[PDB]
This record gives C-alpha cells, structure tokens and sequence, in this order.
C-alpha cells in the first residue's frame, strides 16, 4: 500500500482559474496534493469535511481562515480543521504542498500516475 | 482551532545523529513536521502506528520502504502506511516535510511556539 512519487513538471491539472493541482501520493488516512498558483489568482471561500494542513514551498499568499488573515511566505505552514471556512489571495506565483485527512477520495482523480513509483 | 506557523531556521530538536526535527503545525487529525538531515547520516529501520506522508523540499536521500528502495530528490513524495518498515540513507544535506496521521501526540512538544501566529 506504500507509494513513492517523483517530481515532474507535467500533469498539473486545472482546478480553478489560476490554480493547478496534482495529487502526489495518498494512503489509508491521508492524501497529498501540490497546488501551483498564479500571481493574482484567488481561492474562493469554501468548506470541506477534511482537515487541510499545508506548507508553502514557494511564493507568497494571504491565507484567510475563518476570521483570521495571515501573509504566508516560503517555509510557512498552516492547519485548517474540517469544515472551517477558508480562502486565499495569491500575491506571487506560489507552490504549496497540502495534505488532507481523512483521505480525500474526490482528489484521487488528480493523481499523476506517470510519476508514481 | 486553526493554526498558522512562520518559518524559522532555529529550534530544531536533535532526534538522531545528523537528524533534527521540528513540529510546524498540528490539528485534530494530523501533525506536520520538518526534518533537517545532514549529508552522510541515516535513519535506522523503524515502524510506528501513524501513517507518514512526506515531500522532499531539498537534497537527496535513499528511502527504503519494506523491500523497496528509491532515490528521492526535491519535489518527490511518499506515503508510508502505519506499522510499515522504513529507513533512509541521507546522501546530501536534505529537508523534508512530513505529515503524520493521526495526530502524533509524542511530537506535539517539538512545536516551536515562538513561530506560531
Ligand atoms: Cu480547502
Ligand atoms: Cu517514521
């Protein structure tokens, strides 16, 4: 059931305007995605029944979680509990790695199978 | 409760020779760490009752999972189910972000409270 995946510049897939996604790996309890986000894009306010914990690999965003707002730079991190409202403004081209728990089955369809193993 | 944390080069805790750790954030279902590893160090075989999913921010490691072995570089990722044998050889100075599920209570104390927003 273990997985390895290798980095590739290909197959980051459209999710929302300005936001591309790739599911890297997943398991019994978690699922890992990489989000590639264009400067000036945004994530609209949403909720989902998965805890979402992330790390900014590169760039700069403003991450809104309920009534908090924080500027996020490379190496910063966050944890958003299940069903909590969140959104973001993307200030520079940015890359984030985010892990969902429980496994977010709807995101398995973004798995880049050309780079698994 | 949601959580934000800011990057700091300080307060990594010695875990093994050449291997240091810091808990970045955690939540109800997950806990996120950053592993800073020195060229030439290693992790011996271990297992634990937490799923472990990781992303290599930088460097070069050989990651062993049961009878599999893979060289892992920046942007590669892995998911290791609960109780599965794994170890690693660190070939270059390396940095990994790893998320445990469920929340790994023993690692809460490695949070750097000076970086929590
Ligand atoms: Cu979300
Ligand atoms: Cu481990």
């Amino acid at each position: 059931a273990s997985m390895y995946a290798k980095h590739s510049a290909q197959n980051y897939q459209p999710l929302l305007p300005g936001i591309k996604i790739k599911t890297l790996v997943y398991g019994e309890l978690t699922l890992m995605t990489e989000f590639v986000m264009d400067k000036g894009s945004s994530l609209p306010d949403h909720t989902h029944p998965y805890e979402q914990t992330g790390y900014l690999v590169s760039g700069k965003i403003i991450l809104y979680i309920e009534d908090k707002k924080q500027q996020i730079m490379a190496g910063d991190s966050w944890c958003i509990p299940k069903n909590v409202h969140h959104h973001a403004e993307i200030l520079e081209n940015s890359v984030a790695v985010e892990v969902f728990a429980p496994t977010r089955e709807e995101y398995i369809k973004y798995l880049d199978r050309t780079t698994v193993v």
